[PDB]
């Protein structure tokens, strides 16, 4: 029996995200269809003129997906599954260059280099600097009684995570922010007029810059590591920094700015929950948070050859769309998945993707991001009550909040 959907239904249709998250749709697959042939008539693929993907909505199998790199490409055609329906071929593959979309061995050399700046050493390094941030952050909103809770709390703390891993001089962060945020959302009509492009060509520039200058002065930041040959002389060179740190801009600031965003709402939802958190501030809620928030709602692969995959032929040349939001409600894998619930542990939710070659190398970062922000909104302004609905994000793979009035001071 086809599943209860009405017809036509796209599961990376941006005009449902930007009103809501079709969590009855996917529960209809997992039950129903849990592999899915997702067609897009023409001219409606979001860059894909295939014909359609596979829905991949259980947990297991995107977990199988992503341990088969082999088999299911990243490079052939990226892993983000839509962009305006009228985007140019080749400004798919120019997103090639970015550690992301690239398959072994290329990502293979590139990942091991980079894992110099991401060593837990690196990131623990950051840890005082970012909780001390993180607590002007939420003092200064609560100051302010009432605001854009996705301004004045969620966006700062990850966009100084980058600055920091990277030693960028607060100075300079500024314009890396405004760098940073213009890469996200072309396709909702409020940031209709920023050019990912072109800032992320202003962003080469300036990382080139700063590789060539780093290489005189070495200092202690990542940058050194990624740029100073091992014993191998295997090392990033100026432009294969400038690519890294264009896929940290990108990377690094808004899925982590919608865990926070979202791990308040859910919050303000399950306030035994949040009365919970404030007394123990269990650190199991940052896993917990992005397994409610997936803030990534999919990434896709392209099959290199055929695949079976519990039952389904998977045809080589396909797409296979991964859906986390439904596989971390996986109700084979999580007790009581919608259940929000701090506690959670072990807590295997492919938030951060499954695990593989691609897993993220930003997971603890963002945990501890996370971790550290939602202490200091306890600390500062523990009694928060929202003011108005969130205004949802306009895109057919990220789960973005644009706006969340909220009282600070708790009325
Ligand atoms: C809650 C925050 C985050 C979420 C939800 C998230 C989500 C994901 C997911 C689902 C993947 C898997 C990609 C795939 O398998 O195709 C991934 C990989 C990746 N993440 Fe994140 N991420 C987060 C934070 C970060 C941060 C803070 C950074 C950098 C500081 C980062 C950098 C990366 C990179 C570079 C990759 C690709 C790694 C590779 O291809 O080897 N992420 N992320
Ligand atoms: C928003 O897309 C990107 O993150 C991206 C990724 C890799 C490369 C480029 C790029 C390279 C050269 N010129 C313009 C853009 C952009
Ligand atoms: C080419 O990449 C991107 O345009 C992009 C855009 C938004 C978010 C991410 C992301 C975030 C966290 N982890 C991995 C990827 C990537």
């Amino acid at each position: 029996p086809s599943p209860n959907l009405p017809p036509g239904f796209d599961f990376t249709d941006p005009a449902i995200y930007a009103e809501r998250l079709p969590v009855a749709e996917f529960a209809e697959l997992r039950s129903a269809a849990p592999i899915w042939w997702n067609g897009q008539d023409p001219g409606k693929g979001g860059g894909f003129h295939d014909g359609g993907f596979w829905a991949i909505t259980k947990l297991n199998d995107v977990k199988e997906i992503s341990r088969h790199s082999d088999v299911f490409s990243s490079y052939e055609n990226g892993v983000i599954p839509r962009f305006k329906n009228d985007i140019a071929r080749e400004d798919i593959e120019v997103q090639r260059f970015v550690m992301l979309n690239m398959d072994a061995p290329h990502h293979t050399r590139l990942r091991k280099i980079i894992s110099r700046g991401f060593t837990p050493r690196a990131v623990g390094r950051l840890h005082d600097e970012l909780q001390e941030r993180a607590q002007k952050i939420a003092a200064e909103a609560a100051a302010a009684g009432s605001g854009d809770f996705v301004e004045q709390v969620s966006c700062e703390l990850p966009l100084q995570a980058i600055a920091g891993l990277l030693g960028v001089p607060q100075e300079d962060r500024g314009k890396l922010f405004h760098w940073s945020n213009e890469m996200t959302g072309n396709e909702d009509p409020e940031y209709a007029h920023i050019d990912p492009k072109a800032s992320s060509a202003e962003l080469i520039g300036y990382a080139m810059k700063m590789a060539e200058e780093k290489a005189k002065n070495p200092a202690d930041d990542i940058v050194t590591q990624l740029i100073q040959a091992d014993i191998d002389g295997e090392k990033l060179s100026d432009d294969e920094f400038g690519f890294f740190v264009v896929m940290l801009a990108v990377a690094g600031n808004e899925t982590t700015r919608n865990s926070i965003t979202q791990g308040m709402m859910a919050f303000a939802e399950h306030p035994d929950q949040w009365e919970l958190y404030k007394k123990v501030r269990p650190e199991t809620a940052a896993d917990e948070i992005v397994r409610w928030a997936t803030p990534v709602t999919a990434f896709q692969r392209t099959a290199l050859r055929d695949y079976e995959l519990s039952g389904v032929q998977i045809k080589k040349g396909q797409r296979v769309v991964m859906f986390y939001r439904s596989a971390n409600f996986d109700e084979e894998v999580f007790q009581d998945p919608f259940t929000f619930n701090i506690l959670r542990n072990p807590n295997p939710h492919v938030g951060f993707g499954g695990t593989g070659a691609h897993y993220c190398i930003g997971a603890n970062l963002a945990r501890m991001t996370i971790n550290l922000i939602f202490n200091a909104v306890a600390d500062h302004m523990p009694d928060l009550k929202p003011i108005s609905a969130p205004e949802r994000l306009r895109s057919g793979w990220l789960n973005g909040i644009k706006h969340w009035q909220v009282d600070y001071t708790g009325r």
